[PDB]
C-alpha cells in the first residue's frame, strides 16, 4: 500500500501580502496581476478539499520587501500566515533583520504554527526568553500518518542580518543529522527538510543527510519547472530536481521562485517504510484566473488603510525600464544601480573650496540590496511605494574613508564567488572597474579607475593603493555586511548618512525625467 503526500510551499514571499504585477512590483492593472495571500488562500483550499494529505510550508524570507513590513514589522506575517493556516515555516535570514526582539515579539509569539531551525542555537540570556518559540523540528499528524519537518537557516545570516552575539549558526549538515536520527527513533519515516540556505545547500543536504526524503528550499529564488513555464521566469532545472544521495536514494529537491507568485506543489508517493517511490508536480502560477478569497481580501483591505497614508503623488518620470532585477544587478552593470549611485553622489554635493570640485566622487552599492525593478509603462510614474520595493530595508547611505587597498579588496570580494547570484556584486558610481573571471578569486580585478576629487575637471585616474578615498555606500556595507569585513575593519572614517529611499526620491524629484544607461562602469575582459 502507498501513501500520497501533497507538499504545498512558498519561499521568499518578501512582504508581498497584496497581489502584484508580473515582476512582483505594485499591482496596477488587476486583470494582469498575480500572487498575494488572498489568492494563495483560495488555491490552498481547493487542494485541501481535493487532496487528503496536505502540508503548506514556508522556507523563510517572509520578512522585508514592501511598505507592509516597513509599517507592521512582521505582525502582518504572523496574522496572514495564521489566516492561511501554514503547517510549518523555516526561519530565513531576513527574519533577523530587526534583531532577535523583532523576530520574537511580532512573529514568534503571535505564530500559531511551528517555526523551525535546527542549526540555530541560543546562548546566554536569550536561551530563556526564546526557548520553545522556535524548534529544531516538528512531528505533524497528516491523516493517519506522521511527517517530520526539520528546519534549517543559512550559515551566512550573521553577515546578512542582525541575529546578534547570543545566537550561533551551525553548519546545516552537522546540525540536521542528529535531529533526523532523533526523528527515526520516534517512528517518523517521512522526513521533510524545510529551510533557507539556497539551492546548492539544498542539494548538499539531500545528498549527505541520511533519512531526508524531500528538501524544500529558499534564499536562491530558484525557479524549477517541468515542461513549458507559464510566465517570464527561466527554469534552472526540472521540478522536482532529483539528487541521488550517498546511500542510493532518489531525493526530490524543490523551490518556488519568490514573491508569492507561485505556489509550489509536489505530490510524493511514499511506501509503508517512508521511502519515496515517486514524485511529481510543478509550481502553480497564481494568475488572475484564480480569484482572491473575499474574507482575506477584506482583511488585507483593512490593514491596507494605514498604508494609503503614503503619498500617491508622482516623484518623477522614467522613460527607461529601471532594471533592478537580480539577474542584471548581481551579474553585471544595471541602470537601477547607476541611478542609486548617482543619487548618492548628488546627495553629498558640498562645493566648499577651490581645490576640490567635490570632496566625494565615488559610490559602491551591493547589487543584492536592489530588490525590485520599476516598470516605465504606466506613464513613467515613480511613486514612493515603487522606490520602497527597490530599497525596502530602511537603511542609510553613509560616507566612509577607505584606503585604495581596502577598495581593491572590496572589488575582489564583489566577484570572489561570481556565478552564484549572491548580493556582494558591487554596483558603482565614479568607479570604472574591469574584471577577468578566468583568474583566481582574489586576483580578478584587472583595471580599477576612480573619478578624481582633488581636481577642477572630474576625470578617471588609476586607483592608488595608499591614497585615502571618500566613498558613499550603504550602512550595511559600512558595518561589514555581505562579507565586506575589510570595509568595517580598515575604514578610517564613518559618518552617519541620509535615509536610503529619501536620497533616491530627492534625486528623481530634482531630475524630473530620468533615463539612466548602462555605460561601461563595470566591464568583463
Ligand atoms: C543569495 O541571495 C539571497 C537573497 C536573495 O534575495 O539576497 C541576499 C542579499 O540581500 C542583500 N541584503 N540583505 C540584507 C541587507 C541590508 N540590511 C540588513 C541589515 C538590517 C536589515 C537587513 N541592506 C542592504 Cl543594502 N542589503 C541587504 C545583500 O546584498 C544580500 O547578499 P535573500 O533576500 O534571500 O537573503
Ligand atoms: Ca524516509
Ligand atoms: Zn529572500
Ligand atoms: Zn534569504
Amino acid at each position: 500500500s502507498m501513501w500520497e503526500l501533497t507538499i504545498l510551499h512558498t519561499n521568499d514571499v518578501h512582504s508581498r501580502l497584496e497581489q502584484t504585477s508580473e515582476d512582483s512590483s505594485k499591482c496596477v492593472d488587476a486583470s494582469r496581476c498575480m500572487g498575494g495571500v488572498a489568492r494563495l488562500f483560495t488555491k490552498v483550499q481547493q487542494i485541501r478539499r481535493a487532496e487528503p494529505n496536505v502540508l503548506l510550508l514556508d522556507a523563510g524570507d517572509q520578512y522585508q520587501g514592501t511598505i507592509w513590513f516597513t509599517v507592521y514589522k512582521g505582525a502582518e506575517v504572523a496574522h496572514f500566515m495564521n489566516a492561511l493556516r501554514y503547517d510549518a515555516m523555516a526561519l530565513g535570514n531576513h527574519e533577523f533583520d530587526n534583531g532577535v526582539e523583532g523576530l520574537i515579539e511580532p512573529l514568534l509569539k503571535e505564530a500559531k504554527f511551528p517555526i523551525l531551525s535546527a542549526n540555530i542555537k541560543a546562548k546566554g540570556p536569550l536561551a530563556s526568553q526564546i526557548s520553545g518559540l522556535y524548534l529544531p523540528y516538528k512531528v505533524l499528524p497528516v491523516g493517519d500518518e506522521v511527517v517530520g519537518i526539520v528546519g534549517y537557516t543559512s550559515k551566512e545570516t550573521p553577515f546578512l542580518s542582525n541575529p546578534g552575539t547570543n545566537l550561533v549558526f551551525e553548519d546545516e549538515i552537522t546540525a540536521l543529522q542528529p535531529e533526523v536520527d532523533k526523528l527515526k527513533t520516534l517512528n517518523v519515516n517521512k522526513i521533510i527538510a524545510l529551510g533557507h540556505s539556497g539551492f546548492e545547500m539544498d542539494k548538499l543536504i539531500a545528498q549527505k543527510v541520511r533519512g531526508v526524503d524531500v528538501v524544500v528550499g529558499g534564499h536562491s529564488n530558484t525557479f524549477l519547472y517541468t515542461g513549458n513555464p507559464p510566465s517570464k521566469e527561466v527554469p534552472a532545472g526540472k521540478y522536482p530536481f532529483i539528487v541521488t544521495s550517498d546511500d542510493g536514494r532518489k531525493v526530490p529537491v524543490v523551490q518556488a521562485y519568490a514573491f508569492g507568485k507561485y505556489l509550489g506543489y509536489l505530490k510524493i508517493e511514499f511506501d509503508e517504510r517512508g521511502n519515496v517511490i515517486s514524485s511529481h508536480g510543478n509550481p502553480i502560477l497564481l494568475n488572475s484566473s484564480i480569484p482572491e478569497d473575499p474574507s482575506i481580501k477584506a482583511d488585507i483591505n483593512k490593514w491596507r488603510i494605514k498604508l494609503d497614508d503614503y503619498s500617491t503623488q508622482e516623484l518623477g518620470k522614467t522613460i527607461v525600464y529601471l532594471d533592478g532585477s537580480s539577474q542584471s544587478c548581481r551579474f553585471r552593470e544595471c541602470n537601477m544601480g547607476n541611478l542609486i549611485c548617482d543619487a548618492m553622489i548628488n546627495n553629498n554635493l558640498r562645493h566648499t573650496d577651490e581645490m576640490f570640485w567635490n570632496h566625494v566622487s565615488m559610490c559602491i552599492l551591493n547589487g543584492g540590496g536592489i530588490r525590485s525593478p520599476i516598470d516605465e509603462r504606466n506613464d513613467g510614474t515613480i511613486t514612493w511605494e515603487n522606490l520602497a520595493a527597490v530599497l525596502p530595508f530602511g537603511g542609510t547611505f553613509d560616507l566612509v574613508q577607505l584606503k585604495g587597498s581596502t577598495l581593491k579588496k572590496a572589488f575582489e570580494h564583489s566577484v570572489h564567488r561570481y556565478g552564484q547570484s549572491t548580493g556582494e556584486f558591487l554596483q558603482v558610481g565614479g568607479i570604472h572597474v574591469v574584471y577577468d573571471l578566468s583568474r583566481k578569486p582574489g586576483d580578478r580585478v584587472v583595471k580599477l579607475d576612480v573619478l578624481c576629487t582633488k581636481c577642477r575637471v572630474p576625470s578617471y585616474d588609476p586607483l592608488k593603493m595608499d591614497e585615502v578615498y571618500k566613498v558613499i555606500l550603504p550602512n550595511f556595507l559600512a558595518n561589514g555586511g555581505d562579507g565586506f569585513q575589510m570595509i568595517k575593519d580598515e575604514l578610517l572614517r564613518h559618518d552617519s548618512g541620509d535615509q536610503d529611499i529619501n536620497v533616491v526620491s530627492t534625486y528623481i524629484s530634482k531630475m524630473k525625467v530620468i533615463y539612466p544607461a548602462v555605460e561601461g562602469r563595470i566591464k568583463f575582459s
